[PDB]
């Protein structure tokens, strides 16, 4: 069975969990070597045992591997990896884009490979000095933007496969349209047809099980907001078509678009994927209620995720007391993966404008008064004012050390300015 | 020919008391057959050389990442600086963390400067598209890059030399250290090379700068207030600061008296290979920057100087809040034309991403909308990045899209998006 | 209103019939504040257009690397052909071998395509530096590549054509594929997009050549000879060809009629929004080729073609000798002025390896000194790299060293090579 | 106290000799506090390791591609090697062409090896899912690596083997030059670094092999049989070796009497801290290989050699037929069990596409179908790339493709391929 190929699975873990393909299709399309993905097994079961141990589990976008490090020094049990943040300031291409698939599909799985990697160096860091970790693990799971999986089921199957080899924990697949994506709260989203997502979701399931891994998979739906449907093959999704609108000149089909199509495409979605996802054009308790609700009929006790996105004017939509249950709430519906996309753009840009403008205006005295708040965050845990041990120049020295046998003349933390000025 | 031919953006007298090692005709024999522009690199060697002539000086920022650098241009700072120890700790070419040591891949400052310049690039391109004139100066700001000690030889110095001019740089320098041990400037254990084989790597990135066609500005930096090692004493220009009593290390190192007196005459014998002069210092003095100053201008008036302003120091230690407050004011009157805090984006980062994770943590949403309405306050100050559709290029591609089809497109993102209906 | 105003380097005539769906003042408008040049981009594409003019044909083989670019144009090939089939399978950003269906990320052509100018440039610093003049009439052959179906939609096709012409190729080539199910033009399962949804991605990489300033050429490509399915039928142009009793399959594609005919169709309609036109077929065939042509030259006279050699297909089980040997000579007469072999490049590299590894396997030392030995035989037809340390450089940067140092370096690396002991005539 | 349970996958004996600067505390201390496994390093270090001790001698020649070292595998060779000349050459992350000096970056090597592992893990995908067997005794051949000078200090030798571990290699070799001034082993100009300084860099790669807990092959590299210079005499070892009254050269380089003397005193010093030895010669010269070979036995009785099979050696001017046909033979016999052709990759790739080339431009297709029939030919000793369909792996994701979809999709590629149709057996 499939337990079988993949060894770390905890009991329980494919419950309800349908597949298109057999146990020998694996087999046969798996090679002939066991080749580990230790970080992607790791991340993968302590997702699981957080999405169902937890009340919910909260995550950040991260855009580089240093806001990684900090979210799970605060204490954050979960990363988040945003393609849209990707698109904007971390891809391979080197280009600012907005959210429209336009870098290369190998960009979500880099930025994924150097979150793990500072993660790594930073329980390196506290290892070798030898007073145990100030936190539960840093190898905190990764739920990853695989996007609309950038083409056609093999490519989805491609980069599920990139983003376990780079460690990643869950990867979510959306039922867009490759060639038209959007992020969630843009307009001019096209869906493909429900059979069509199905394709992609069993194509992620099929590379975790050929990479031997029991990696989350998110479905999303657009179809809250989404009014344009690229063909109604499918009957399932033939009652929302406006036939009478007829086609766009791109050849589209007009759909009525919001909960109900939502509703019915989680429903078809739920026994292909881990989690379920419908993006939303207002934050609305009642309507995740709804949507919950109606999951829930037909699949008692799906795990759902719900983006709480900075596309909202939070103030505007809700008063202070919502916004401080809102997680809450939503948790008890059953959204036990909860995620702010892009708060790793918002926080970088807004900070480094305040920066750049107040050391405009008064030079070294914006600067120190960054420092000063940076020493007054260390009763609260921040530690990187000390940046050279942050880095892990201690970590290295004590490599250094042991290659040579104590006797390396070119240490860097002894005569280091950290040491000499930084003392507690 | 002179080299202001084979270097046609040169402005008038930017070679002023330049020596040079090798010949025009050198030139003319190494630089191929064709030629190739470099725009960005001419374009912002040329700006940097008039802002350090007309303004008082010039700071500048460390930027780690292009939307960093983008938020420094908006708010009105008329540098980037790109610091290699930043690259160690996010953001470099092997995907990992690093201490400050020449352990990340020779091209990963260049790939930086490149994905900077390319996100400055987009910010143009939206505002020019939008029809009303830029919001800046320029969006091009000079990006004054890092390169360490030339990652080897001076044929190493030679290739980032060229690499940095191809990604756009306006200015590059190097350092007097050992490559095998280079350290940051506030690290112990740093060792430097003979003055006459830095000035070598001086000689090869002024000659990359030839065979290119670019007056990119070279900044020597030396490391000798606080090195106490020496490779070689082989240049009587060392040797009057070689402890030759103390003998030489278990590496074959020799140790020397360090401190401002082999700074000024490193500083003094590299004047006429490079555009300005750096010497690192362990404290921020006043009064030891003057000296310095003072001395290299009894050999080299009017020289070109930098200072780092480095967060390795702990201001208000050092220096009461009179001090901090004029601080670059009062070096930019000695003839510091360039400032720049080297570590500046990676404090900005951290900090501000592990306040927002913990208040997440303890707060969830209400934390992140105190960060949403801190934006909505910074507009009145030209804080954009709120609208970030807008601020990523979501406006401009919409405008791609109607270009090619005639206008007819029926999947245009910002018309029925989140951003229009709820940011007002 | 002109565009040669925003095109500098554009010779004159460049974009006679040529139609554009856009104008010079959106041109303007999106092209941002500040001049950038791209150089080889710019020289590439005025030698490929002036090539294509003058002579009877330029021929070409697919490099996948550098090194490979650099023997072609040594040994005196016009041009330099970058295969996607190839990228896919030994040379592209996912590290991978791939099939070629598109799988791999949109930025692996143009870095080959930025490989390939770097082993030129380095092939010409040689030369110049030497001081005797080149041994070729440019080391910058033009590099025509291949942008697949775009990776996406005309955004995307949009991104591709910029990145190549910073990367420096010359020209282009995109096809009417659907790009989530894009295929090698020889293999099986093709997706057709409609007639419009292409003419859309060529409006696209023309507009990316406007904004970046440069007369990049732009070849379209029809996979209509083989494909039998089609996104959709929307536009007219496309219905005589859609098997309607067949209807559509699981996916919703509906099935069309492939072969000659929407070849045509769908050549004429491309043909105001690209510079040279290009049909995939299933056999080397003249008479085909001829009809095609023919067609073609009826609605748009003198219009430049291209041609796939592609080692797809058999040659000696297709032709005669005498057939393959006046094949490239006889269409070049109809009008395809650019004729590749695709996947020249994977064929000599894998075969020449595993011949070298089987005799290595059984013979050991004596198969590389056969090796070398065909390598000093081949020095008399031009063959220089039976020196590799000349041939990648090292005089050169002995050179580099020597005006850093004044002439003076303990530590240059050819005086007392093995190089310079061994190899002498 | 033990090295054996750090590293779990280590064979018994594997250590045999083998002294440590550091201590298992130390690894235990360095590595973490979670354990990731690198599979394709332990499965190649340990087949490596089987290998030298069963085989006559395992000899190799370099891949500067996946595709090369497919090709390797399938003609029956047992390990791959990895050259940072080619690297340098043609397939560096700098994306340009340069001399064997150390100037592209340091993860090149690495990323190289990776490309390598994947176009083999592909290789053995496709079979694996054929269902008839692998037709060799295994795709994952060891890759035995470059790593240089280690790109800088002993931290740097300590980044790049574990770059290569990540990246599936089974060894890494590491030489005793300055990393500043690097050079090809047979150019001149090469400068030393003291013998404790070597022994530094080769510890610093076990501390790493030990900390990723992989038991990966190290193999020293001596440049002193050509190298004058050396960086310090600060060790006593090397100052027998110091011509003293010559001094010090401008840059400050002591200059030292090269040739077999020093490279035995360094070797037999290196030999505790490695798997295997090798030293640069200036000729293959099987004289001088018994000598270095019964000197580092007469001190370290058994310890295993590595021997470069240069191409910077012009083979038939040196050695007579006889003598090249027996040479590797007769190294094996006197210890040498690892054996490679550094730059036969970048030979084979460069003649066989000047060759190529220069046939195309004369004859057009002619040349072309006459490569294609030597590849028909070849079929007969295990040559398969002529379908090159098959050879990418389009079968493999076919079969993909139908387990996704049930057996229902409509767009698989190689049913109705011109390679099904036209190279049909
Ligand atoms: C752009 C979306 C997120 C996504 O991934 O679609 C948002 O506005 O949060
Ligand atoms: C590490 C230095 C900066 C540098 O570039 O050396 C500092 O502490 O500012
Ligand atoms: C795979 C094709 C080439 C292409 O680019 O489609 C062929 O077989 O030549
Ligand atoms: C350049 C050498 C090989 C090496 O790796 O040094 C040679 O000529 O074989
Ligand atoms: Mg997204
Ligand atoms: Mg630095
Ligand atoms: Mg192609
Ligand atoms: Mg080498």
């Amino acid at each position: 069975d499939f337990y079988s190929l993949i060894p770390s699975a905890p009991k329980g873990r494919f419950d309800g969990i349908e597949r298109a393909h057999t146990a020998e299709d694996v087999k046969r399309l798996r090679g002939s070597v066991e080749i580990k993905y230790s970080l992607a097994e790791m991340g993968a079961n302590r997702l699981w045992k957080l999405i169902h141990e937890e009340d919910f589990v909260n995550a950040l976008g991260a855009l580089s591997g240093n806001q990684a490090m900090q979210m799970v020094r605060a204490g954050l049990k979960a990363i988040y990896l945003s393609g849209w943040q990707v698109a904007a300031d971390a891809n391979t291409a080197s280009a600012m884009y907005p959210d429209q698939s336009l870098y290369p599909a190998n960009a979500g799985p880099e930025l994924a490979k150097r979150i793990n990697r500072t993660l790594q160096r930073a329980d390196q860091i506290e290892t070798a000095e030898g007073k145990g970790l100030s936190v539960d693990t840093w190898f905190a799971p990764i739920v990853a933007d695989a996007e609309a999986g950038f083409g056609g089921p093999l490519d989805a199957f491609e980069i599920m496969k990139a983003y376990i080899e780079a460690g990643a924990a869950g990867v979510h697949f959306e039922d867009q349209l490759a060639s038209e994506k959007k992020c969630g709260h843009l307009g001019g989203k096209v869906l493909i047809p429900t059979a069509a997502h199905i394709r992609n979701l069993n194509a992620a399931r099929l590379a975790a099980d050929v990479m031997g891994t029991p990696t989350l998979i998110v479905a999303r739906t657009d179809a809250e907001a989404a009014k344009l449907l690229t063909s109604d093959i499918d009957e399932r999704d033939q009652p929302f078509v406006d036939y009478e609108a007829g086609r766009t000149a791109e050849g589209f089909y007009q759909v009525k678009n919001g909960i109900e199509p939502c509703i019915a495409r989680a429903i078809a979605y739920a026994p292909y994927c881990d989690l379920i996802w419908m993006e939303t054009s207002k934050p609305d308790l009642a309507q995740a209620r709804r949507f919950a609700e109606a999951v829930h009929k037909a699949h008692p006790g799906k795990l759902l995720a719900y983006n709480c996105s900075p596309s909202f004017n939070w103030k505007k939509n809700l008063d202070d007391a919502t916004i401080a249950k809102f997680q809450r709430e939503l948790g008890a519906m059953g959204y036990k993966f909860q995620f702010i996309t892009l708060a790793g753009f918002h926080q970088l840009n807004y900070g480094m404008f305040e920066l750049a403008r107040g050391y405009k205006d008064r030079q070294m005295a914006a600067y120190s008064e960054l420092q000063q708040a940076e020493f007054a965050a260390e009763a609260d845990g921040y530690t990187a004012t000390k940046h050279q041990r942050e880095v892990g120049t201690g970590y290295f020295d004590a490599v250094s050390l042991a290659i040579t046998g104590g006797q390396s003349s070119t240490t860097a933390m002894k005569e280091s300015t950290e040491t000499a000025q930084f003392k507690p």
